């Protein structure tokens, strides 16, 4: 059954999960702009992507206002700190393939999983907003997949390294959100399945074979 969106129990968990949505959209915006410093000829497309992320952020901000819940932004910022630190490191070293794997692949897949899972248990206001959002993040996966597919032969090793370092962070993120997510009536196994399916499909599209992908997914352990 649907959660009681008015309960103190729900609002408490929501303050953190919703803050994660909001912060995630903000960092996605920042990341796409940042990638523009690495792909100067991609700037106008990246600006469109980043603007979409700000629309997403505004929508989740609105979802919070609607339930009367103050977002715990401090919690969210710490939650994203490991991937954010790794993204910045890559950015400073000009490592475009690592930046794309972290943002366009890992974070977008995490988003699509969270949002797909949240929809059937969301309040009616948030549901319409979130239904809009999910259609968009496939556009973002497509963007990352396209560039990486086009450049695979020069960046294969970097990508294996990027996955090795960053996929475990996604696993720890899922472990950390699981409790609050369950209060929101979201099953951890659904979140994991949806995430892994999205990621595997991106890797397939990029040109990795089944063995390579199996070895990659394994690094989560
Ligand atoms: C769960 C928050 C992640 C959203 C990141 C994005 O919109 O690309
Ligand atoms: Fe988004
Ligand atoms: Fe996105």
């Amino acid at each position: 059954a649907l959660p009681d969106f008015t309960s103190d129990r729900y609002k408490d968990a929501y303050s953190r999960i919703n803050a994660i949505y909001i912060e995630g959209e903000q960092e996605a915006h920042d990341n796409y702009i940042a990638i523009g410093t690495l792909l100067p000829d991609h700037v106008e497309e990246l600006k469109r992507l980043a603007k979409m992320e700000m629309r997403h952020k505004k929508g989740f901000t609105a979802c919070g206002k609607n339930l009367g819940v103050e977002a715990d932004m401090d919690f969210a910022r710490e939650f994203f700190a490991p991937l954010r630190d790794n993204f910045q490191t890559a950015l400073g070293q000009g490592k475009t393939p690592t930046c794309l794997l972290i943002q366009a692949l890992l974070i977008e897949a995490f988003a699509i999983s969270a949002y797909h899972t949240y929809i059937p248990v969301s309040d009616p206001f948030a549901r319409k907003i979130t239904e809009g959002v999910v259609k968009d993040e496939y556009t973002h996966l497509n963007y990352g997949e396209a560039w990486l597919k086009a450049n695979l032969e020069s960046c294969r090793e970097e990508l294996l390294e990027a996955n090795r370092e960053n996929l475990p962070l996604i696993r720890r993120m899922l472990d950390q959100v699981a409790g609050d997510a369950a209060v929101l009536q979201m099953d951890k196994e659904d979140l994991i399945e949806d995430f892994l399916i999205a990621y595997q499909e991106s890797l397939t599209e990029i040109g990795f074979n089944t063995r390579e992908i199996t070895r990659m997914a394994a690094a989560a352990l």
